[PDB]
């Protein structure tokens, strides 16, 4: 059983054992770091199965659950927010939240979610890169997401800046593990504030709907509307800056479908979707536990063995997806989802938010700035590291 997580092939590729075992060995045992064993489902069809089967489990208190770090075995014994739970619970909670995702909810925050890019590039513009490059993602991929979340969320305007650098520590690849828990306590002090405030003057905010509708009435209490509005905040949000920053770096990669893009800004939403399934930034969150015996495949997986299915390695699958290894914006779409944003209940709750975040930035960026290039060989690009979902750190660029 060889160790898992895997190692990406290279920066942007991922690992290059799942496209061996799609084809000879698609459910099989990987060996965690504690030394326990797991399953390993690669195949799209499988993925989707292990994402609905309700002889499936998300509660990380059963022995198990295929923990993939020391540190994620330590998480695992606080109390769960709705990413951890089961029915019943899981909708109970997940829906006390859902409003503000929905897919007409998002469609009516475009126009937000538009001028926070807008003057995002604008300030990007005017800071200009006339003393040489600039970080695309410090001065744009990470204050995107950041800024949206912690506004929905509520916070006020004058603190994003700040504290969109206080939760890029909680994540950064440089932060020691104390700079990158005082971060995290932080930022959890003051979600605290946050719903202390709204509980007394509601505002138009996610903690005010949490405060309003399930704190006073007695639903939940007080830390529980902190750890679901820091779930919404921690979830996602360093996986968009990812998914921006590598979006930039496939444009620059495939120079033709770059410039059928700045021809044609329409084709933004095939793009977004080319890219969630090429590059896959959230690959290990697709994990279970066998509640009772379940056969996938030729295994049989039994009660208590844990699960861990690639939603990375679904979107690569020659079988629903052809030429799964080819960027293709103008790609031909199957019946088949691509699984990005994952499947079944679990799905992301905020895939239309994010697609329509993507969505905006790749149909303004290069309207912004046609000239936008990145200023150092793309062969040089600062990825994530390979033992890491796929992202990249820092990305220098002219305009
Ligand atoms: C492009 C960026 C994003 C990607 C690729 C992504 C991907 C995913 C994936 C793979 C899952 C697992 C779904 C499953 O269990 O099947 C997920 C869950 C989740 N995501 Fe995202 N996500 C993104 C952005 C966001 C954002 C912006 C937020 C927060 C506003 C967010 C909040 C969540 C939450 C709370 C869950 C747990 C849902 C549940 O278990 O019910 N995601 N996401």
């Amino acid at each position: 059983a060889p160790s898992f997580p895997f190692s990406r092939a290279s920066g942007p590729e991922p690992p290059a054992e799942f496209a061996k075992l799609r084809a000879t060995n698609p459910v099989s045992q990987v060996k965690l770091f504690d030394g326990s064993l797991a399953w390993l489902v690669t195949k799209h069809k499988d993925v989707c199965f292990v994402a609905t089967s309700e002889k499936l489990s998300k509660v990380r208190t059963r022995q198990g659950f295929p923990e993939l770090s020391a540190s994620g075995k330590q998480a695992a014994k606080a109390k769960p927010t709705f990413v951890d739970m089961d029915p019943p619970e899981h909708m109970h909670q997940r829906s006390m939240v859902e409003p503000t995702f929905t897919p007409e909810a998002v469609k009516n925050l475009q126009p937000y979610i538009q001028r926070t890019v807008d003057d995002l590039l604008e300030q990007m513009k005017q800071k200009g890169c006339a003393n040489g490059p600039v970080d695309l993602v410090k001065e744009f991929a990470l204050p995107v997401p950041s800024y949206i979340i912690y506004t929905l969320l509520g916070v006020p305007f004058n603190d994003l800046e700040y504290l969109t650098q206080q939760n890029a520590i909680r994540t950064n690849g440089s932060s020691t593990a104390r700079e990158a828990s005082a971060a995290n306590q932080e930022l959890l002090d003051y979600l605290a504030i946050l719903v202390e405030q709204r509980l007394v003057e509601p505002k138009d905010d996610i903690i005010s709907k949490l405060c309003t509708e399930q704190v006073k009435p007695g639903n939940i209490d007080k830390s529980d509307a902190v750890q679901i509005a820091f779930l919404l905040l921690v979830a996602g949000n360093a996986t968009m800056v990812n998914m921006i920053a590598l979006g930039v770096a496939t444009l620059a990669q495939h120079p033709d479908q770059l410039a059928q893009l700045k021809a044609n800004p329409s084709l933004a939403p095939q793009f977004v979707e080319e890219l969630c399934r090429y590059h896959t930034a959230s690959a290990l969150a697709i994990k279970r536990t066998a509640k009772e015996d379940v056969m996938i495949g030729d295994k049989l997986v039994r009660a208590n063995e844990g699960i861990i299915a690639s939603n990375q390695s679904a979107n690569r699958d020659e079988e629903v997806f052809e030429n799964p290894d080819e960027f293709n914006m103008n790609r031909k779409w199957p019946p088949q989802d691509p699984l990005g944003f994952g499947f079944g209940d679990h799905r992301c709750i905020a895939e239309h938010l994010a697609k329509a975040e993507l969505t905006t930035v790749f149909s303004t960026l290069y309207q912004k700035f046609p000239d936008l290039k990145v200023a150092v060989p793309l062969g040089k690009i600062n990825y994530t590291p390979l033992n890491r979902d796929v992202g990249i750190v820092d990305l220098p660029v002219i305009f």
